[PDB]
């Protein structure tokens, strides 16, 4: 019984919860163990959902937040609707209005040498990359941030929060050397 467990139970919403739970315990992960893990996942669902909320109504596909092999269903989909290559990976998002799936990445390390690992993972260059940082920091493909900047802020905001409130009960420090 941890105080980042419960933290994290009463700082996120409980759909965003009951899917982080569902994705770790796919992958074989118990959040009340890796609760480090449990929070960043957390922390990725509601960026990935602010994120496709920042768009018009039907512009993007959520791809994350689902299981593997539905997932992978509408990945499968959306190729054989758009043309586009099939990713070696799951991505997070589909962008139907630039045609081009979408990765979202939450580092609590630093900005640029996240993005190089995950373009290093990736590998095809095909979906577009958009890291965001605790500390307030973005960086995207060819610098197209895909979003205008009050939904990118409003991002950036929370996850500044995010971080105080995790500083405020001392839990940050974990939480840093955790990746
Ligand atoms: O969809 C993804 N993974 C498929 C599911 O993998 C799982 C693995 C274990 C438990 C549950 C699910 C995906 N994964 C990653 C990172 C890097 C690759 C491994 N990884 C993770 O283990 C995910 O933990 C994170 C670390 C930092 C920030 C966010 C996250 Cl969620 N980052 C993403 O942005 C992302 O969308
Ligand atoms: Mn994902
Ligand atoms: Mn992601």
């Amino acid at each position: 019984g941890s105080h980042m467990e419960d933290f994290v139970r009463q700082c996120f919403n409980p759909m965003i919860v009951e899917l982080a739970e569902k994705a770790m315990k796919e992958y074989g992960e118990d959040p009340k163990i890796e609760t480090n893990k449990f929070a960043a996942i957390c922390t990725h669902l509601e960026v990935c959902f602010m994120y496709s909320d920042g768009g018009s109504k039907h512009r993007f596909e959520i791809i994350e937040g689902r299981d593997r092999i539905m997932a992978w269903t509408v990945v499968n989909s959306i190729c054989n609707t758009t043309g586009v290559e099939k990713p070696k990976f799951l991505p997070d998002l589909y962008d139907y209005k630039e045609n081009r799936f979408i990765e979202i990445g939450v580092t609590r390390r630093e900005v640029h040498i996240y993005y190089l690992e995950k373009a290093n993972k990736i590998k095809s260059e095909k979906t577009h990359i958009h890291i965001f940082s605790f500390t307030g920091e973005e960086m995207a493909t060819k610098a197209d941030y895909t979003l205008d900047e009050e939904s990118r802020a409003r991002i950036k905001t929370r996850l500044f929060t995010i971080r105080q409130e995790m500083a405020s009960r001392s839990l940050w420090d974990s939480f840093r050397q955790s990746e």
